[PDB]
């Protein structure tokens, strides 16, 4: 529909779109860059030592700890879902070329049968439901920011002395930036208070995405990733060409002399776009206090922490089911937004905080450098914001506008084949509300726990159980996708939040526990998404604050592992043929410096006063924060205060009266 507008660089529509400094010119221009990451401090990924270890663990993990899940995806005796080929990957070395993304994914909806809109006054009931039952009774609460982290367009800043301000700032001005916008006065909202401009995409990586060995000729094989050139890109893919990236390594001796082991790949990268701070923070702002509704209130469906406290949601049910949303953030519907921002306003929000909401679930994308010689160029106009690319990641509320999506969609699944006999509770605003609110809080013989395309779906005795068994074998058949919304299917080897849900023989909920995943914890440890950036001063601002820590929480992790032992012994044996030592001496160091080294930063914590009062997950995250966005409260707080710095809450209240309905 209408090829997008795309700008290069040297566009002043571009050129706009970074302050007159110094980072912000980089990030421009930066160029495709790819390069071994340092795994772990003076280690890096493709050091022939550790090739050699990961091809040995891979195999030998592989040969002894078969995957156990059975034809419907359920995981059972040694807890092994897949195998262990991930770790093949040269970290450091990307798939090319990346995808360009989608301005538009109208198309791509259709051509996949998925519906525009709602398709049933009911499931429009729904929706409209839970925005009210979401947005409501908020509680204002100070505005929270990562550490280290990017305002992006337009300056582009790391330091929290200036994202306090540029946020603060923000709160004052958004509802002035947001009439601009209803007035359509985006370039003047963007040049006063760089609400607008565009998102900034950043290939992230996979350091372990699929790879299987061809039992016949022993060659390995990656899972080919489809990638749309800047052609399909512009026009939703009505024209161009969808192919597949190259996750070839061979390239790597011959352009760095790295000497690439066989059956190694390059890393899959996904396309992840920072969002324009000034833009964010108003929406960050009513963020956080929907999330801490909907994680009390609603917690039985939204607030999961504890293999324990999910454990025990799930063996009340009679029937689990795991589900598998495929390319969700592409696939998020434009429409959702609009409905969402609709109903908003008929709650009465501040339409131009609506506005800004909207907007920002619109705005072009500043596509860097998905390959070399290739990128630096601004899909869509920002002087006026139409671009439907679906979930952008760095949105400042993307978890919820996934979740919302996603909930009410299994929601009507379950509706759709297994309970019709409750349709009849669902016939306006006020039923639908109500009911939605039981459903949500666990109170209906269909259940659900999740969070966004992750989840379980829950039957207990009733009528519709006969109808989940339907539903169940359904998505095994797979020949029929059971949404008109999304393309849903079965997880196979299905688990929830990270943790696998391991069956007995009994196969079902009642008797099974959740474990971590295995394959997991040598992922992370071998197949870090980050090096170590030993090079940066401050750790609280490192993607990998403290590596050494997770040593710490490890057998609490994962030490329910039907194999956790053999597999560390398994390590231990490989590392030392590959480097003639102890990798648990090593990882034990790590830790003890790390520990050391942390209390440099946090205060409670005598400058040897050692760990104890933190609690796994804390260990767990101060080693990777990507591990914890579940919320603030999750964690200890001296914690926070490592990795977050809020704005007052003074501030936010203030804000937040105004944009409140009441």
């Amino acid at each position: 529909p209408r090829r997008a507008p795309a700008f290069p660089l040297s566009d002043i529509k571009a050129q706009m779109l970074f302050a007159n400094n110094i980072k912000a010119q980089q990030a421009s221009k930066r160029s495709f860059k790819e390069g071994a990451i340092e795994t772990y401090e003076g280690l890096l990924s493709v050091d022939p030592r550790f090739l050699s270890f990961k091809n040995e663990l891979s195999r030998y993990l592989t040969d002894h700890f078969p995957a156990n899940v059975d034809e419907y995806g359920r995981v059972y005796g040694n807890g092994v879902r897949t195998n262990f080929f991930g770790m093949r990957h040269m970290n450091g070395f990307p798939m090319i070329p990346a995808t360009w993304p989608l301005a538009s994914n109208l198309k791509k909806r259709a051509d996949a049968d998925l519906a525009d809109g709602p398709v049933s006054e009911r499931d429009n009931l729904l929706f409209r439901a839970a925005v009210r039952l979401m947005f409501s009774d908020l509680e204002p609460v100070p505005l929270k920011i990562r550490k280290g982290s990017s305002t992006c367009i337009p300056y582009f800043s790391n330091d929290m002395g200036t994202k306090i301000e540029i946020a603060e700032r923000a709160l004052e001005k958004a509802e002035e930036a947001g009439n601009l916008m209803l007035q359509g006065k985006f370039d003047d909202a963007y040049q006063l208070h760089q609400m607008g401009g565009a998102y900034y995409v950043v290939y992230r990586a996979q350091s372990t995405d699929a790879i299987t060995l061809d039992p016949k000729t022993g060659k390995f094989v990656s899972k080919d990733r489809m990638v749309a050139d800047f052609e399909y890109a512009v026009t939703g893919g009505e024209q161009g060409s969808l192919f597949a990236a190259s996750k070839d390594a061979s390239r790597l001796k011959e352009q760095y002399g790295i000497d690439v082991p066989d059956g190694f790949f390059c890393e899959r990268r996904r396309t992840a776009m920072g969002g324009p701070f000034a833009l964010n923070a108003p929406i960050m702002a009513v963020a956080q206090p929907v999330r801490n509704k909907i994680y009390s209130k609603y917690a039985y469906t939204f607030h999961h922490t504890t293999r324990l406290n999910k454990e025990e949601k799930v063996k009340e049910w009679s029937l689990c089911v795991a589900t598998d949303v495929s390319d969700h953030d592409t696939f998020w519907p434009g429409w959702l937004r609009d409905l969402i921002c609709d109903e908003l306003l008929n709650m009465g929000y501040a339409p131009w905080w609506v506005k800004l909401f909207e907007t920002s679930l619109k705005l072009p994308v500043y596509v860097g450098a998905p390959a070399p010689e290739q990128g630096h160029t601004l899909l869509g106009d920002p002087s006026n914001p139409d671009l439907e690319v679906g979930l952008s990641s760095g949105q400042g509320a993307t978890d919820l506008m996934g979740t919302l999506l996603m909930s009410i969609t299994y929601l009507v699944m379950q509706l759709d084949h297994t309970a019709p006999h409750l349709n009849s509770r669902i016939k306006d605003m006020p039923s639908a509300c109500r009911f939605l609110d039981s459903y949500w809080q666990g109170h209906e013989e269909i259940r659900q726990i999740s969070k966004s395309d992750d989840a379980m779906l829950g039957w207990t005795k009733g009528r519709a159980l006969v109808g989940g068994h339907r539903l169940f074998e359904m998505l095994k058949e797979g020949k029929v996708n059971p949404s008109p919304y999304m393309k849903i299917s079965y997880e196979h080897g299905g688990a929830f939040l990270g943790d696998i849900l391991l069956y007995d023989s009994r196969r079902e909920p009642g008797s099974a526990i959740f474990v971590g995943n295995i394959n997991s914890m040598l992922n992370n440890q071998f197949s870090p998404e980050y090096g170590v950036q030993s090079g940066v001063r401050d750790r609280s601002k490192r993607k990998r604050p403290f590596p050494g820590l997770a040593w710490a929480s490890m057998k609490d992790t994962y030490g329910a592992c039907p194999i956790y032992s053999d597999v560390l012994e398994a390590i231990e044996r490989c590392w030392w043929n590959a480097f003639g030592e102890s990798y648990r001496a090593y990882r034990e160091d790590m830790l003890k410096r790390d520990t050391l080294e942390l209390s440099r930063y946090v205060a409670s914590m005598a400058r040897q006063a050692g760990l104890a009062e933190l609690t796994p997950i804390d260990l767990e995250v101060l080693a990777d924060p990507n591990k914890l966005s579940g919320t603030e409260a999750d964690v200890s707080a001296n914690i926070h205060e490592v990795l977050m710095h809020g704005v007052s809450v003074e501030k936010t209240e203030r804000f937040l009266r105004s944009v409140m309905p009441r």
